[PDB]
């Protein structure tokens, strides 16, 4: 007898059949879902002239509500519902227009750029039309769903209406980064391309996701600036990461060449009053364009463990001290080597140096580990040389101290960053990393914000899902289709400052990883942490980097390898394979695959279009897009449970319902040592670095605190294997 | 029983050598006991004590006897000590020929060698001539300290002193004209080294320090305006980092800036707020110091009616969080009368982002007509973002804030162009700097080299007023002062690009006054019963027109300054012809000086300089002539100041002669007497004054300031055409 207000206003008498059958198309082969249970905590929020967008808004919270390991497939039935509900709010109905009809509405709106209807004609978009397959639609789970409606969807920031659907926004992806292709592959690499990213295969950024196909032309969410030991570069600096932070990308600042507190400036004119006020002017500009401080402007910081004011940069970020001594939101990176790490081992001392008093010792941290030591040596025995000793236990203790508390104190051994190395480090070294520490690009200082003699390193991410692919060899497939997509948003996307279009131009540098990896080890009936996925993990990227550069190797023949290809350790014949921690040897037997020497002397011949092609990001919103575990992180639980906005949001871990005694939650490990070997293994054949974490419970320790033994004797199991970076310190509270 | 000498050589104590020292310095100087020295002296001394100790000992026994009582011991003390700078200096009392000294201070490398090139040996003869070294008999003790510590070439390694005053004086001469013809050069070296030596003209630290050596580094007043873009904040941002390295004050124009919320690129991004920015520009000016304790130094400029103004007005007091506070820079609230008026008005006013409000900014400090137009306009328009505030509860939180923290200031941007040298139309006046005496021209930038920009600075100095006899001793006083500071307009580095437009375009000059308090006692004058109206009237007036005068005549004989076109002077406006009329009612003083041939001198010939006046503080350089602190009264006949070498005592000029003349800040009733002085003063100066707000809570009931009173006087201010209110003092 309850009446029902239809959206142009009418009403009807109440029809739970008309809601039933509804119900009935989400529910179509999904199992242990109850169409009346949804049915029952539906129908009693139902009042008299309650609208059908309520309604349809009631449905979908109930049965995300249901959502359990019990019945994980309700995560379906939800995203189902949703789907449904945003058709309607894009198209008025269920079934999407035809995709040309669409593309001129939206150009004609100003919500597509016109590039669309220049570059495609109205017969090529019926013919992509044909590519499209909108059920696919229906292969998201709940989560997914949310954050397409949230961040990817194009849509009215004011009034919330929706635009597209997701099929519209993957086919467009496609027919931007091919748009400049020629006529006689261009569609068959768009629907390629498109079946990839719409069946989960490749997992592509949010400023894509979200961007190509719009007006905007800003792609950049990684930028690296180097800051060199002078006013001009400072304030070149900050400006440069004022202008990025702008478009909010993630800023990594190298700030080591700034000279210690007390150095004489033009012989003793002046002296210097520390890096510490420069610090925060740098986060000042990292915060310009924030308002208030949940989720703006991120830094990350880099200096090396030698410096002279080390000792008060390491407390920088702990809640103690006053406001003079303290730059609190920004992270930071250590940067170590084998020497400091000698020390250590041996308990001897560690010199404290200004780079600007200790000369060539700063470029030879990074390029030459064999004049460091020299240098080290030469001017600790010099009495002219400015000074401070300190004990490298005392030293490493206070560090990890800091990373323990905060877990935003980041380790880079920068060592293996160029031992290791794409990069040729006598003319190109590597001497920071970004927000993550999973990018490790060459960078030069500039003089001025538009200086055209400086670099800025930027790379354009996306990720394998490792999940998704049925056997190794799908990623060669993959590969051409990823290397060639991102290499043509390089020629895409705007570049405010000249630095970092010339780093973008000159190196092409791409950064693609993996997702759902706990998925892919649960899959196979392995383990991170008894060393069971050791020799798997070696095969898995193998195959990934080799056909990663099989790919820009063949993309090099076609449209010549990148302008500053020579100045790489593959332009010199040198592979991955040669240069990696020869003790990785000792924790992994997989032998080589594929054809690695065939392939040295065609990128001897032809070289890369890319000086990089992988790094392993955290990726933690793309993931939930495919439904994946979150980058090689494993889950911290079965179930995981978010507070949002639209309420709590549920997502289960792929094939929960088989897989669950295989599935090795982080805290049910025993300790780091096995997921640090994979890093290791993985280290292997990445071109950059890995977003690492280390993990600690307290409540497997004595006294119920992590003993700094421990700490110490982890972060050398990384060294020891080559790891380059470590991310996040997660502690259990 | 036994000294040691300064070889090393040992010799018996010998009393009587002090006591010969002891007579040198007493020469001349009343109620000075030399055995009462002596007495305090000789306990201190041990077997095998430096002589060089004894010296030191001697000075702070003497430095210790200053007292009202007997305040003569400043001018003891001082003489000890220029003896003791002359042997750490010279081996010996007397000081080398001037072309010796110079000689070896260039190898040394501690004066430039361009003094060698510009002047040959048989000039610096001549020059050694001018010389009076029994100047340094002149100084009192806190001056010859702020010497030894400030001014004097040195090691600042070691400490050794290389130099004496009196070099230092006629070199920054030599230097300052090095580039004159030699038919007038040595006659302008002289006269101008007999100015300065004889504390007639007042130079600043910079000049002081700096004018001889190496250095070309003299700007200390610098003021940029900010461009609501990225581009200009990054520009402001590195230039001030640029000129707070070169220990430059700064202030900010930042009220440009569009609110919190604001579209941009028509709603394809969102404002975050000016907060951000400011705090940005406060690590920049910070980004050159370590500690607190003095360093970088800002004033930020916004207007009242700014969206984001209730949140701006309380950056600096100690509450709140660190997110909505930005402390360590000051503020300078800018309001015209349409603000006043809805105050009086009882009415409301409200807030707009000036990205709003099409020509609403500009218009603010060049046309108030128009403001009240426009005004009015969008306050009916429904459709452009706003937010109304209670007129009388923003005055007051504003002089709430500026009550606590002193540092709150206020700029009346439409006295600083109704009354100004500047056309509004084509070079309005929108900011001040750090001490809120400079009102010049600036002009966003948007690149740090940008040569389109125009960043103001500003060449400082002030006239003793205690020194001169009578006020046509001005004439000749002007005429150095001119033309030395705009010598070093040619003389000095710029750093940045629009700095150097600026300072090349209108030449700007600020000469203001010091020993103010003790020409008021001089006279038989006080601060607050408005007895020294008139006197202020006539002295303020031969100051402006001599240095119009100066201006001019220098403008015949080198040229009128490139932009003298955007002038009103080039109009034939004269600041006696725009000056608040309320001034009338309180100084009925007569114009002295012809300043109708004036008028018609300026129209034919033009200015060398766009402005010439500005009353700034002064504190450090006054001292170097035991004067009173600019315009200021003194807050006691003898101050006290704790330092490193000891208690710094210094006395107010002739306090023997004048303590029942003088008028102590606390012994004042209120506020009204010293800000119709400072409007009597603002008639004639060309660009603004370092006005200060004092209250002594004894003198109220219930111990408080209440804000009736604080709004009074700052109305009174207002009314007789005050520029800018600068600190305010609240008694402990
Ligand atoms: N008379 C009704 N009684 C009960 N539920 C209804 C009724 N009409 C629609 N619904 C339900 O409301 C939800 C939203 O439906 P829908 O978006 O189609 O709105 P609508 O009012 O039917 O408008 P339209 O005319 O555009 O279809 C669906 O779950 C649908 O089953
Ligand atoms: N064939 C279909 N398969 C899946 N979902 C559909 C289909 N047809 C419609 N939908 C979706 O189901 C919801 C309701 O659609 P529809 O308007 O046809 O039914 P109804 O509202 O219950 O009845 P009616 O509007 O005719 O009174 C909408 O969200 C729509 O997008
Ligand atoms: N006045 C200053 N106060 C504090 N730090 C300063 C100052 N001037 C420069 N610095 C800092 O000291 C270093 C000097 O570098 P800079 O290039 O700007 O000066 P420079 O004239 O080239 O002298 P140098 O020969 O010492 O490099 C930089 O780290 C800069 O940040
Ligand atoms: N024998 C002495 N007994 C007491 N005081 C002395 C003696 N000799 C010097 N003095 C005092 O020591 C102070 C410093 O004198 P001065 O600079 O001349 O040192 P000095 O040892 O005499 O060196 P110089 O040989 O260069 O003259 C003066 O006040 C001087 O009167
Ligand atoms: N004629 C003078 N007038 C003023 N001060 C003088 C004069 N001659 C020297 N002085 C200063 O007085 C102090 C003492 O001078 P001086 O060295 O001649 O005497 P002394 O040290 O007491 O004796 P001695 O010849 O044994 O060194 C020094 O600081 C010196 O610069
Ligand atoms: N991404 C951003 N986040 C926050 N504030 C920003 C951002 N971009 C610019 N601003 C601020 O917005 C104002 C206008 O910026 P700007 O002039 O540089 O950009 P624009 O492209 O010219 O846009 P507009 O046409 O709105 O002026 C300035 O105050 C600037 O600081
Ligand atoms: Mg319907
Ligand atoms: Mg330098
Ligand atoms: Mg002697
Ligand atoms: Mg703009």
């Amino acid at each position: 007898n309850l009446l029902v207000t239809k959206r142009d206003g009418s009403t009807e008498r109440i029809n739970l059949d008309k809601i039933h059958r509804v119900l009935d198309w989400a529910a179509e082969g999904l199992h242990n879902v109850s169409i009346s249970q949804v049915e029952l905590r539906s129908h009693i929020q139902f009042y008299d002239g309650i609208k059908t967008s309520d309604i349809h808004e009631t449905i979908i919270k109930a049965a995300a509500d249901l959502i359990s390991r019990d019945a994980p497939d309700y995560q379906y039935l939800a995203a189902r519902l949703a789907i449904f509900h945003l058709r309607k709010k894009a198209y008025g109905q269920f079934e999407p227009p035809a995709l040309y009809d669409h593309v001129v509405k939206m150009v004609e709106m100003g919500k597509y750029d016109n590039h669309l209807l220049e570059d495609y004609t109205e017969e090529e978009f019926k013919q992509m039309d044909t590519f499209i397959d909108h059920d696919r639609d229906m292969t998201f789970s709940y989560a997914a769903v949310k954050q397409l409606e949230g961040k990817y969807l194009v849509q009215n920031r004011v009034t919330g209406e929706i635009y597209e659907s997701a099929q519209f926004l993957y086919i467009l992806v496609a027919a931007c980064l091919f748009s400049n292709y020629p006529r006689e592959t261009r569609l068959q690499y768009v629907k390629r391309f498109y079946d990839a990213v719409s069946t989960f295969k490749i997992s592509l950024p949010t400023p894509i996701m979200s961007g190509v196909r719009t007006p905007t032309r800003q792609f950049s969410s990684c930028v690296l600036i180097e800051c060199g030991d002078s006013l001009d570069s400072i304030n070149a600096t900050s400006s440069a990461i004022v202008k990025y932070v702008s478009q909010r990308a993630g800023i990594g600042i190298n700030a080591g060449r700034i000279r210690a507190l007390g150095s004489p400036i033009r012989g003793g004119e002046a002296f210097h009053t520390g890096c510490i006020p420069f610090y925060k002017h740098f986060q000042t500009a990292v915060k310009s364009c924030s308002q208030g401080g949940v989720r703006g402007g991120a830094a990350t910081l880099f200096y090396p463990m030698w410096h002279l004011e080390v000792e008060s940069l390491l407390v920088l970020k702990n809640n103690r001290g006053v406001e003079g001594n303290r730059v609190r939101h920004m992270d930071y990176g250590v940067q170590i080597n084998k020497l400091m790490y000698t020390r250590l081992l041996k308990g001897e001392d560690i010199t404290l140096f200004s780079p600007s008093d200790v000369p060539g010792l700063y470029d030879a941290f990074f390029a030459d580990q064999e004049e460091f030591e020299r240098l080290y040596t030469k001017y600790e025995k010099d009495d002219s040389i400015r000074k401070q000793r300190v004990k490298a236990v005392e030293l490493f203790s206070l560090m990890m101290q800091e990373r323990a508390s905060t877990g935003r104190i980041y380790i880079q051994n920068v060592d293996h960053c160029n031992t290791h190395s794409p990069f040729d480090p006598a003319i190109a070294p590597v001497r920071q990393s970004n927000l993550c520490l999973e990018i490790a690009l060459p960078t030069k200082p500039l003089n001025d914000v538009n200086d055209e003699n400086g670099e800025i390193a930027l790379c354009t991410l996306s990720a394998f899902n490792l999940g998704a692919i049925n056997n190794l060899d799908e990623l060669e497939e993959l590969a051409i289709l990823a290397v060639r997509a991102l290499d043509a948003l390089l020629d895409y996307q705007d570049y405010p400052i000249p630095a970092a279009k010339r780093g973008a131009m000159g190196r092409r540098t791409l950064g693609i990883g993996v997702i759902n990896f706990a998925y892919y080890l649960a899959k196979h009936g392995k383990r991170y942490s008894d060393g069971s996925a050791n020799n798997l993990t070696h095969k898995t990227f193998e195959a990934i980097q080799y056909y990663l550069l099989k790919a820009s190797n063949e993309l090099a023949k076609e449209q010549g390898a990148c302008p500053w290809f020579n100045e790489t350790t593959y332009a010199k014949g040198i592979l991955p394979i040669d240069t990696y921690k020869k003790d990785l040897d000792t924790i992994a037997n997989e032998p080589l695959h594929y054809d690695w020497e065939a392939l040295r002397e065609s990128i001897k011949t032809h070289g890369l279009r890319n000086s990089t092609l992988s790094a392993l990001m955290p990726s933690e919103t793309s993931s939930q897009i495919s439904n994946a575990t979150n980058g090689i992180e494993p889950p911290r639980g079965y179930v995981s449970i978010k507070a949002s906005k639209d309420g709590i949001l549920r997502q289960v871990v792929p094939d929960y319902e088989h897989l669950h005694d295989a599935y090795e939650l982080l805290w049910e490990m025993p300790g780091n040592d096995g997921y640090l070997q994979l890093v290791g293994i993985m280290q292997k054949f990445i071109d950059q670095s890995i977003s690492a974490n280390t993990n600690y419970d307290p409540s497997r320790f004595p006294s119920g605190k992590v003993p700094m033994q421990q700490l110490l004797k982890d972060l050398l199991t990384a060294y020891k294997f080559g790891v380059k970076t470590l991310y996040y310190q997660n502690t259990r509270d």
